[PDB]
């Protein structure tokens, strides 16, 4: 709302009044908390959350040497400054070894200022180094996506290339029989070479085709998991997503390629990060995502299921059903190849598995993949 | 591990106690025995030990200037005290003056659960490097599987939207074949037969252009941001890799006209093939496994060019292959670490923005890629 939150512990209404007019006269943009005793301030703290707090040193009731004991239990991190009139410069260091941040004498009120922006310029650095974090990871991946589209486009050009000659052919034996310049009985024959030309085109595609794309193997169902937590962590923590687990079943093994599993699990979560990132650009409490894996039973079946819901925009149904139909993607193309899904539905049905997904419009949507337990 | 233990002991008997406590464990260590300051001081300096044990009292020299000595020139290193010249009142004031542990002589079965957890804090700090490097081999690895799933998705694609006309155009030939049509359906159904070609070369146009075309127009951009930002991203590749980065040149105030992700894309793709070549070289650490990045201005043809050039000290090109690289598909790599794309990708992006991607090498000694992109300036 408001985008510093100050917490001033005061007695003194001319004082707090002095010490908010410094404050103005630096426009800083602070949302103003002001408690004058210990259930106040000790309310304030946990509710409120200050990203910074003043406080004097004697009020009726109250004492900042309980305040700052107090804050050293409860919101060890937030900067405290003591702002009071009661003592000497003498008296003060001796408080910054109690462990405030700074200290500011009343009489001496010109020294307020440099305290805050100190304090302020040391929050803001703090939210800028994971800014740039945040923004070497967006690039990065920009660049993956672009190395991807040119790996795509060079295949698009090379099988464009082998069938543009018998595509030729074909065109040309066809104008040649529309322009009547062959008899009834090499039309004939041309219609046979066309058939042996279309017929090489899909060779040619086959070879292709084959040219572009290991055996399963049993994988123990935890080795996933644990692989998957180690590489999503850090991507959560840059998007300051809140990441919980609900269930595990590990000391089930699948027959899988280890490599493609993960890949549908984190092409899952990277929509996540998307939808959430759109929905809270800025850090939130309902930016969480939910990570479970259990056991399934489908058919007489059991299946591992792994299951990934976010909180954010969810999935409007009028595109629904046109989500894993392949290129299909709702980001500037600069952004999304609409890959994803689509490359994780044909690797789950290649693994016996099938991926659904459920999902209710601005709430929520749970994206899961199933596969079959190997038992032997 | 080929540990190295540094001995601050002037009793040769009471070293044999001690080095025959740890020899009875199996323990892998590369003795270095020192009874004064000079050779202490030199051994810190010069050998770099894993571990100190010290003695209090040796003739010339003390615990005490061996500690602050220490604590001075290398404060990472586990210090252990093992002295016969005191009791244990005295021993547990020694760790507040900043011993790792202290062990009696008299009790010297307490060194081997000392050192051995000194040794354990040594291995878990390794232990961590390594799972870090695992999980970044294994983001590689699912990495480049998506590029060559990427490939193989759209030559699915492109065989479902030709696959269509392919039926039509069998069809068709197969009915003229047959002479079940009279002369003029047999025209047109060869009419039918262009223009489903024709529908096969216009679906194959579009999917291209999907593929090649989504790229921006050129801007202005800056040298420096460029550099900034090829700094930024390849910091954890050369520490991943144990490569030693040097920059022996800028030119930042200079701005060409390109689409700053292509030229990225570029510079990534030279230090990917930079860091492979270094990888195959220097398996494990070496002082030579170096790169160069040096950015440039240069005059070609009476045009001012900036020069990205990419130096690094591995494998050198083969005569050979010299005159094949940047050709499409071509690789060394296995198929696991190679696609073949990087230089013929690299060498199309150059030529689309005006400029030129050419190498030197020498075999076995190093190889030089540089990127030279016209300044754009309108004077
Ligand atoms: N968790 C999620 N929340 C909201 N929308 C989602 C979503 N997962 C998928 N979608 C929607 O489905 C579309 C299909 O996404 P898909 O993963 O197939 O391609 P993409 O647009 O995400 C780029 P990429 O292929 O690189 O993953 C998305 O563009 C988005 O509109
Ligand atoms: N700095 C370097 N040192 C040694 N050989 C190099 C080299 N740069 C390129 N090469 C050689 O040229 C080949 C072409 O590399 P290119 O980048 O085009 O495809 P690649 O083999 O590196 C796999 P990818 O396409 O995924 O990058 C390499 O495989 C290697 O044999
Ligand atoms: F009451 Be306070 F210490 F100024
Ligand atoms: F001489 Be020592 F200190 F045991
Ligand atoms: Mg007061
Ligand atoms: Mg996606
Ligand atoms: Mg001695
Ligand atoms: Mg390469």
């Amino acid at each position: 709302m408001n985008k510093w939150k100050f917490l001033f512990l005061e007695d003194s209404l001319v004082d707090l009044e002095l010490i908010q007019r410094q404050l103005n006269r630096a426009k800083i943009d602070y949302y103003p908390i002001h408690v004058s005793d210990s259930e106040g301030f000790s309310q304030a703290i946990l509710d409120q959350k200050p990203h910074l707090i003043l406080s004097d040193f004697s009020l009726p009731k109250y004492d900042g040497f309980s305040a700052l004991k107090l804050a050293k239990k409860i919101c060890p991190t937030t900067p405290f400054i003591f702002v009071s009139g009661t003592y000497g410069e003498e008296a003060a260091i001796q408080t910054l070894t109690m462990g405030a941040t700074d200290y500011v004498l009343k009489d001496r009120i010109e020294k307020l200022l440099p305290a805050v922006q100190r304090a302020l310029h040391e929050l803001e650095d703090h939210e800028l180094r994971i800014k740039a974090e945040k923004e070497r990871y967006e690039l990065e991946e920009q660049l993956r996506q672009s190395q991807k589209l040119e790996a795509m486009g060079v295949m698009a050009g090379t099988m464009a290339h082998e069938i543009n000659n018998p595509l030729i052919a074909i065109s040309e034996y066809a104008a040649m029989i529309a322009k009547g310049e062959v008899d009834s009985e090499k039309a004939k024959q041309l219609a046979s070479k066309i058939r042996d030309e279309s017929a090489r085109i899909s060779t040619i595609m086959k070879n292709l085709l084959r040219f572009s794309r290991g055996s399963l193997y049993p994988v123990e169902v935890g080795e996933i998991l644990v692989k998957l937590e180690s590489i999503t962590q850090q991507i959560f923590k840059m998007n300051r997503i809140d990441a919980s687990w609900k269930n595990v079943e590990p000391g089930h093994s699948i027959q899988c390629r280890e490599g493609q599993i993960l890949q549908i699990l984190l092409n899952l979560v990277n929509n996540a990060v998307d939808s959430l990132n759109q929905k809270y650009p800025e850090y939130d409490t309902e930016k969480r995502i939910i990570l479970e894996n259990s056991i399934v039973e489908e058919n007489h079946k059991k299946y591992a299921e792994f299951s990934i819901q976010d909180f954010g925009t969810g999935i409007p149904i009028d595109i629904q059903k046109s989500i894993f139909k392949t290129f299909f993607t709702t980001k500037s193309a600069d952004k999304g190849t609409g890959l994803g899904l689509s490359v994780s539905l044909g690797i789950a049905k290649e693994h016996g598995g099938s991926l659904n997904f459920e999902s209710e419009p601005g709430r929520y949507t749970r994206f899961y993949l199933r596969v079959p337990i190997f038992d032997p």
